[PDB]
């Protein structure tokens, strides 16, 4: 028998809810080699032109799957066919589906504190990309304290959803400080607790 990758699947339909989307598509042949798997892809409006894997492996004999959806975005999704060959063009994509806004779910990761300098203290973090973001007017809000009794927070508004850090300076060197990095939008403040990270000024811990 001659073989070839599979023909793209076709996007029947969707269905969207408020936090997950139900995608259903109809295979088009194999081309004689087996359909092992499919891939659900999908792009939003932040990175159009970014195509990623909602899943991959997604089992031959489904002809729908439930995807999650993140608040504050808009989706749409296409389906690719592997067999034994390779991987089939993509389906046309799907309607989109629109999410409504939320709080961040989320407050940045790898929170470190610490001085490039004698006597400074660079607060550093990894900045969350938009579709993390979930409502307009996203900022993260920096705050530090030295962990001394009675020491009221500091705080700093970051606007800048890029920028990954503050530099805070005229501080005694290898003090020790409490940091926290917390993610914020127009519906609130983040509904996990951020950790509060121990750091140094000066270069040495
Ligand atoms: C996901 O990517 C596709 C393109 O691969 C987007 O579809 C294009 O959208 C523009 C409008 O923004 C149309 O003018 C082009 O004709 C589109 N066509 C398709 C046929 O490719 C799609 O909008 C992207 N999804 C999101 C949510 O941005
Ligand atoms: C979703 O798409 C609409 C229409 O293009 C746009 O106005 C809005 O900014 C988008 N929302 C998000 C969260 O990307
Ligand atoms: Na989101």
């Amino acid at each position: 028998i001659v073989q070839d990758v599979p023909n793209a699947p076709k996007l029947t339909g969707i269905t969207c809810q408020a936090d997950k989307a139900e995608i259903h598509w109809e295979q088009q042949g194999d081309n004689r080699s087996p359909i092992l798997h499919y891939t659900i892809q999908f792009n939003t409006s932040f990175t159009p032109a970014s195509w990623d894997a909602a899943y991959e492996k997604v089992p031959n004999t489904d002809s729908s799957f439930v995807v999650q959806m993140s608040p504050w975005a808009n989706y749409t999704f296409r389906v690719i066919a592997f067999n034994k060959i390779g991987a089939s063009p993509p389906s046309a994509h799907s309607d989109s589906c629109t999410t409504q806004p939320d709080v961040p779910f989320k407050n940045p990761d790898n929170v470190v504190g610490q001085g490039t300098e004698p006597n400074n203290l660079v607060i550093s973090w990894t900045p969350m990309p938009e579709i993390e973001h979930n409502a307009p007017n996203f900022h993260y809000y920096v705050s530090w304290k030295r962990d001394i009794p009675a020491a009221a927070w500091e705080n700093n508004n970051i606007f800048d959803w890029r920028q990954n850090n503050i530099v805070i300076a005229d501080q005694p060197t290898f003090v020790k400080y409490l940091i926290k990095v917390v993610a914020i939008n127009d519906r609130g403040e983040s509904n996990v607790a951020a950790e509060e990270v121990v750091g140094y000024s000066g270069e040495d811990r």
